[PDB]
């Protein structure tokens, strides 16, 4: 099914756990002058500014709500869309390195690097023919003798695919992590705070017009924090977007990183093909002037060999994965052919 | 001095040495090197066939010796393009960390002497309704308890001060890293394979010179490897801008991996760092709480042995603070007051 499937869910399961989070039997906010004037007397001043603080309180807790609660909502659809598109260059990139690997199916490469390499290497057109026949079989073999290589390409490839699926996931979870911990907000509120410290020292006041004077002043910042709203929620929906950038970022590139990571062993080993062609030609038209004697099956046959510690040293050099590129010349495929018979 | 300097030396250190894989005596060479013509012109010139073997012999063994120079030529090219482009995309992803540098250090600046608790302190106090009568206890109390608390503090100071130059090596390190990744790139994308196709050809050549029964075979064949020393050699510019395209694509794809270990850092600083100074709040409200209480709980003790009842709690406090910021930048969580009530009335047991 889907790549990054655990991304999703992990993102469905938070925005879960975070929205149950969040939190009219009988028969109203008063702006600050509607209070003053209702506040003839202090006695009734003050009962009117005990409750409008206790309702603003209530008001400045369910805004905080819904202001989590369109968060969660933004979070999901940027994080939803970038997941998306994360998904599609995933399933792009395994294409791309499933097309990579065709060379090397059955290493038909070699028939391929045989045939262009035959046409332009010179040999005396009496010869020619045994040649041609010689080669055949000789690449022949080598194909069938290649499912050691073919199978390492294959894996590299798997390897390669699934380091993407991981990689990505891994960066999808923390961007989340990332976006998930802006949520909301603080514990602690400073106006509650104020508020609840009012009230736990209303009675220590001797004075009431002391009280109304607080209450006042603590219903003020009540307000001056409710229009103080649409700043907090912006300063995230930023927030939230620049994450989004930098998800798809770090994972379009993780991705492509994978890509960028095949190459060597690719070019590495189609090199080495080449290579190998070229020390059979090399040794099949040696044996044709060194040995007029033997037949063509008897080189063929003798060849084999030769051809089995080439491709078994091409796997050797290809498990070590050295990161840097290595380079076979036609003699030093010669020379550790030639010690190791 | 230069933050990516070590990748600047790498990146001079790299050209260096593939320039001197140049001037050093690649094996098989000539101990000297000691005039051609094309293909139209050979045959003409032949009149006779056996001079013309000669001609097109010599031609062939002399194409592959200039097509050994034309090779550490291009080299050459390629080695400045990849200063050209690779110094540059250095420097502008220099002129980005030392920008993010200045935005971490501004960052401290608050948490600097803690002189964020005054400011806090200054406009909660403003902010704290308090009966008159006790406005001045209140005051005094508050004044002497934050002046504590910031005392007490240089614990979370030096931490938080810790924490914002390993982003600032972070951010190093990572640029640092993707700048010597992407130069092996470059640096591994350089010329070619050991084995040359027409090189090993007229090895072949030369090696059946002494089969060729009719020389008018020789010379075929010798004139059609002498084609193909000659495309070889028509596709040197065409492949030469093959690797500066490849080398400005590997500059951009650079930019873009470097500038965002860079920016991705700083995303990594955004909250944490609004937590922490969160932390800051939730302790003057705690200690605002804190003397409101005492205030009204004891009628008769002093200032002073207010203060000094208040003083181990706000070491519990930041000490709590500092713990929990060990743990680590992500496991950061928002304080409430009833949390520090707790995690101080257990710790006395």
């Amino acid at each position: 099914d889907m790549a990054l499937q655990h991304a999703v869910d992990l993102l469905e399961k938070m925005l879960a756990d975070e929205e149950k989070k969040l939190t009219p039997l009988f028969e109203p906010i008063k702006t600050l002058e509607e209070i003053i004037q209702e506040g003839d007397d202090v006695v009734g001043a003050h009962q009117l500014v005990v409750t409008q603080i206790k309702l603003r309180v209530q008001r400045n807790r369910r805004l905080a709500d819904e202001i989590i609660r369109e968060q969660l909502t933004d979070i999901r659809k940027v994080f939803s869309d970038k997941f998306e598109k994360l998904e599609q260059g995933i399933q792009n990139s395994y294409l791309l390195l499933d097309k990579l690997k065709t060379p090397f199916q059955d290493m038909r490469c070699l028939f391929e690097v045989a045939n262009e390499q035959f046409n332009d290497t010179p040999v005396p057109p009496q010869y020619k023919e045994k040649f041609m026949v010689c080669l055949k079989q000789i690449v022949q073999y080598a194909v069938n003798s290649s499912s050691k290589l073919e199978k390492f390409v294959m894996l590299k490839i798997k390897t390669k695919k699934d380091d993407i699926k991981d990689r990505v996931t891994y960066t999808c979870m923390k961007y989340l992590l990332m976006a998930m911990q802006g949520t909301g907000g603080p514990k602690a509120i400073n106006n509650e705070e104020h508020a609840k410290l009012f009230f736990k020292q209303l009675s220590n006041y001797d004075d009431l017009t002391d009280a109304n004077h607080d209450g006042l002043e603590l219903i003020k910042k009540l307000d001056k924090e409710q229009k103080e709203v649409a700043f907090h929620v912006n300063n995230f929906t930023h927030l939230v977007t620049t994450l989004g950038m930098a998800l798809y970022k770090e994972g379009h590139q993780k991705n492509d990183e994978a890509m960028l990571g095949m190459h060597t062993p690719i070019t590495m080993l189609s090199d080495q093909v080449r290579v190998l062609i070229l020390y059979l030609i090399d040794e099949i038209v040696h044996a044709i002037h060194t040995n007029s004697n033997q037949s063509n099956d008897e080189l063929i046959d003798g060849l084999k060999p030769k051809v089995r510690i080439v491709i078994n040293e091409f796997h050797a050099t290809l498990m070590m994965g050295i990161d840097k590129m290595k380079f076979y010349s036609l003699n030093e495929l010669r020379e550790i052919v030639n010690d190791k018979i």
